[PDB]
């Protein structure tokens, strides 16, 4: 039971933290004496299309600064000229965080080992994906078959995706799949299919750390952001929910014993 | 409960104390011969308008002097030429005062935190209203809507003004939005618009006193001032009564609390 894990990239399988995205909204607006939290760049986070350039400079705090700095409002051709060279920078990026997180190694080498299908599906697209996946290939990393949102008729909140790496890797019930994300988005994905949703903490979008921030972090507040991290995946979905990654493999032998029914 | 919050534009977020009218009332006095104190400059202030400065002229001891300078009374041209450049020094000074009385940071900074819109009304007009916008935006405060006497068929008395800043807000129900005020007018214009009234003192009209004066004022004696104030407020329908600013978030939870219903 359980042929097959759907993972998820960045905050999955690459990228700690989910920053790629998040880096180059900085640049752009730090490139004109601005400078942003990426606290405040996050939000929009899905749909990183020119909207979110738009909501980021309709930002309070943000607005403010540039307007100081310009001795002005954001201009039309303010918010482009932005975005333009938003996709130009990002997918001039985005190879710089397609490591495979650290650890995410074996964990895959070892469930195809033990005959486990791997599929994904994503918030980027195709474009964004054509430089993700090439990068972590070359990286060590290249599920069966990939899904964006361009293949499908709707976005991530949707099974849509996850159907597909179903037809391609050949699955029966969707009970046979496991969902893995770092984000309440993905959970609501896995607990919509019909799969089974567990959520990744230590390095998630959610819990927003860099991979040595959550060293410097002091053990008693660690893990009380973990916490508030956990909560939020259980109640959006999430019939598990782990730190690190070296658990997973520990989550499908509970699912096959365990032997409880997904309503 | 709260949505929204509508602030007042001159004595609430703005000059504390109100004297940018009046530091240009008595200055026009001032060059022409005859002086005239601040507590002069306002009797009536929600009329800047032209007869304002007529009330100024037909004035006791105010009519004494000046026809012991210009050997005679004030005439409609001596009038009409102090106001037709009232407003002008009047847009060169407002600049002056148009920057924020600190707390206003810190709370509207908060507010929009937990995710409340932040519109506005005033007495001054669309043209006075422009420059103290600039000018306040350059400095931290920059309300997500603006409305004036011009906008609507009417002035402070009436709602008008507080029912667009509904429409731009988009938060329908008058009694889910706040109105913070510094003068009987404030108080006027909320209990007619519908909204939940709330008007401060420390650095209002009503008070006249000075950033300064009030650190330079005995403890019992300004105590006394403010009560002055205080009844003044809430004998106009004024469901709150704040000091300063940081208490008017605790007056949220108390309005959302005391399940209490407006008119
Ligand atoms: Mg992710
Ligand atoms: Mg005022």
């Amino acid at each position: 039971k359980i042929e097959a894990v759907i993972f998820d990239w960045a905050g999955t399988t690459v990228d700690y933290g989910c920053f790629a995205p998040l880096e180059v909204f900085m640049e752009i607006f730090h490139k004109r004496g601005v400078a942003i939290t990426a606290e405040e760049a996050r939000k929009p986070m899905p749909l990183l299309k020119i909207d979110h350039v738009r909501a980021l400079t309709e930002m309070p705090r943000i607005a403010s600064e540039w307007n100081r700095v310009f001795r002005q409002l954001p201009t039309e051709a303010d918010i482009q000229e932005m975005y333009e060279e938003f996709e130009e920078i990002l997918f001039a990026i985005l190879p710089r965080y397609a490591s495979p997180i650290n650890a995410v190694k074996e964990v895959i080498a070892s469930l195809r080992e033990r005959g486990i299908k791997i599929g994904s599906t994503t918030g980027y697209t195709r474009e964004m994906m054509d430089i993700v996946a090439k990068e972590a290939a070359l990286q060590g990393y290249k599920p069966d078959f990939l899904v964006t949102p361009d293949d499908v008729p709707a976005g991530r909140p949707y099974p849509w995706m996850c159907y597909k790496n179903a037809m391609e890797l050949g699955v029966y019930p969707m009970n046979h799949m496991i969902k893995v994300g770092d984000t309440v988005s993905d959970m609501k994905e896995g607990r919509n299919a019909g799969m089974w949703t567990v959520g990744v903490i230590l390095g998630s979008s959610e819990l927003g750390l860099t991979e040595e921030e959550v060293e410097n972090m002091d053990s008693v507040e660690l893990r009380e952001k973990i916490e508030v991290v956990r909560n939020r995946f259980v109640e959006n979905g999430a019939h598990f929910t782990i730190e690190t990654m070296q658990e997973l493999e520990s989550v499908m032998e509970h699912i096959e014993k365990q032997e409880l029914i997904i309503s």
